[PDB]
């Protein structure tokens, strides 16, 4: 299995959190981790968010932005080159913005399924979905 | 002069569209234009919300994503690896989004300038905006 993680994934893999035991076993059990040059901005805006509200301070969001990047090379990183166009079709038909779009053309692209912890996302693609 | 042109900068170059002459003038005369692989979803997103918003057509928005996938082609489009870092930090210290201080990082990185039509970005950089 091929597997997809997007941003919300990311977040909760790259550094101590708390996981369902489904999103473990999908993890644990996929034959490689692919995600898009996209979830880099993503992941960081969200450190970034965080940092600002207080919950962490300037150095340790820094240190964990180090962290993500060294969680990046376990990765295979895909471009939005190999999906840009069917990401926008799916867009359009199914209500979603291109940025989550964008993972899920990347699954049917690969083969795979998409691990994202958007229960909305989710939803709109159960077949495509962990 | 090397030239990043963001996402707004795009929208208003890969189509016929109303520019300053202030916008033309940096355009005309750069010696490449620069982008990152964000623009071409955020691009692309911005796309999608005219077509919801019932402003295009779904076929007519689609020729146009066909039209920026060309567009970009006359771009060198730098990946997340070369900025990532600096636009984090970047963003921590002048307030501004990931995505916003990429293109920031990028201009700085190549030894160029920023043109966006974005006027608070442009205010918090008056060195490295157009
Ligand atoms: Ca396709
Ligand atoms: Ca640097
Ligand atoms: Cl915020
Ligand atoms: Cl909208
Ligand atoms: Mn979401
Ligand atoms: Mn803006």
């Amino acid at each position: 299995m091929e597997l997809v993680v997007d941003a919300s994934a990311i977040a909760a893999l790259y550094v101590p959190e708390e996981r369902s035991e489904q999103a473990e076993r999908a993890v644990s059990q996929a034959q490689e981790l692919h995600t898009l040059d996209l979830a880099a901005y993503e992941v960081a805006n969200d450190l970034w968010k965080h940092a600002r509200r207080g919950l962490l301070r300037e150095d340790e969001a820094s240190n964990m932005l180090e962290e993500l990047w060294e969680f990046f090379k376990a990765l295979k990183v895909h471009s939005y080159a190999e999906v840009l166009k069917d990401a926008f079709a799916l867009a359009l038909k199914h209500g979603v913005t291109v940025y989550d779009a964008a993972y899920v053309a990347l699954a049917e692209k690969i083969g795979g399924k998409l691990l994202t912890l958007d229960r909305q996302l989710a939803e709109k693609f159960p077949a495509l979905v962990t």
